[PDB]
């Protein structure tokens, strides 16, 4: 709440900054369906 | 995906229990409006 306007969003620190580059998006497979998932540090990981 | 119905979900052991009461809730205020939140350890935890 209370939407200042002077202020401007600072991301925090502790995360990790991701380049969306055409790389890190790869399939995956679980119970015979083929879907989308990331792959940020090799891991394939779904979208939520 | 693949909803079983032989498979019964459990709750991971890593997380705390709460057995729920009226009085883990309670109000903060903030912007000069009031907002109601958790007790989880006095602490006043918001909703998300």
């Amino acid at each position: 709440a209370k939407f200042d306007v002077y202020e401007t969003l600072t991301i925090p620190t502790d995360v990790k900054t991701i380049v969306l580059t055409m790389q890190h998006i790869s399939t995956q497979t679980q119970n015979n369906m083929v879907y989308y998932v990331f792959l940020i540090d090799g891991v394939k990981i779904l979208a939520e």
